[PDB]
């Protein structure tokens, strides 16, 4: 795939929506070993580099508006987890024992300078945090929303929960959807002769947009970790990458519509070279210790539809705006 061309398409949408959307979202889906992580980082970088180069010759172009307007309230629609329940949750290792598999459990907020935490069925481990050199593009990995291993222990059937970790049901889909709702709201708010997209965005940064912190995934501790990615008023391009952003089930299905409805969404789906991906994933499992030989790794890939991508392709939401891209090496 041509990442510079993706960068060009992203800037074109942003420019076209400059007056209607504070930020454009990009959805990038790929099965394990598809390389969505590197494509997203590369795209993100390219865009930021372009902006820095623009700033080089337009040194003082940046201005933050809406200084006399109130902050965009992102959590007003959520129920507040009363102080007593916050304590109970914290006491139970930051978990909600009776809702770990409840996809309909609604996210709740509470005050943790001040700072608002939004949690759902995964508890504190997948919390989104909202606050009271200049990069305009940021990535949002879905990995940070993996339910914690301790959360998986509370599943009615922990054994399968762990063995199948990485399946759609082992992520806090509730809170990821909530993150998307927050992003859409920060996009649909109300914005504000040149033709330069960078010039336009530089004069329209808004003081009303708070910093938003999202969890990341610590591959060493095999669990999610807090505030690894910050989306601020300067972030005008959000690149969400993951396995189930286009999955037609439960909360995942609502993701596309939630971001699509902003009118500022680009969607990409990576089509994998089977053999190359099989080898890649087989080697990863070997290096991680999951298998003793590459042959075992390959068979695991072939028989696990969560690994070979079949599950994702079978559950790909039916929308005509999904741009299929290749990442062959």
């Amino acid at each position: 795939v041509d990442t510079h061309k993706l960068a060009d398409d992203v800037l074109q949408l942003l420019d076209n929506r400059i007056e209607d959307n504070y930020r454009v979202c990009v959805i990038l889906v790929g099965s394990p070993g598809s390389g969505k992580s590197t494509i997203a980082e590369e795209l993100c970088q390219i865009i930021n580099e372009k902006y820095h180069t623009f700033l080089s010759e337009h040194p003082n172009v940046i201005e933050v508006n809406d200084r006399l307007k109130p902050m965009v309230n992102l959590v007003d629609s959520l129920k507040t987890l009363q102080p007593n329940k916050v304590a109970e949750m914290i006491e139970n290792q930051g978990l909600f024992k009776d809702h770990v598999e409840d996809v309909n459990f609604q996210p709740v907020k509470y005050s943790a300078e001040e700072c608002t935490a939004v949690v759902a069925r995964g508890g504190t481990a997948n919390a989104i945090r909202i606050a009271a050199s200049i990069n305009i593009a940021q990535i949002v990995p879905m990995d940070g929303f993996h339910l914690s291993r301790r959360c998986l222990d509370l599943f009615k059937d922990p054994q399968t929960a762990h063995k199948r970790r990485g399946s759609p049901s082992t992520f806090d889909s509730n809170n990821f959807l909530q993150l998307c709702k927050i992003l859409a709201k920060t996009s649909l708010c109300k914005v504000s002769s040149t033709s330069s997209v960078f010039e336009k965005l530089s004069k329209t940064f808004s003081q009303t947009i708070p910093d938003i912190f999202v969890p990341g995934f610590n591959h060493a501790l095999k669990d999610p970790t807090p505030d690894q990615y910050c989306i601020s008023k300067f972030t005008r391009i959000v690149i969400l990458e993951g396995l189930y952003l286009l999955y037609d089930q439960e909360n995942w299905k609502k993701i596309y519509k939630t971001l699509a409805d902003t009118g500022a969404l680009l969607v990409y789906k990576i089509d994998i070279d089977y053999e190359a991906t099989e080898e890649r994933v087989a080697k990863r499992h070997l290096q991680s210790g999951l298998v003793t030989t590459i042959a075992e790794g390959r068979e695991k890939f072939r028989s696990n539809d969560l690994l070979n991508g079949r599950d994702i392709d079978n559950h790909l939401i039916k929308v005509d705006n999904i741009v299929h891209i290749r990442n062959d090496h």
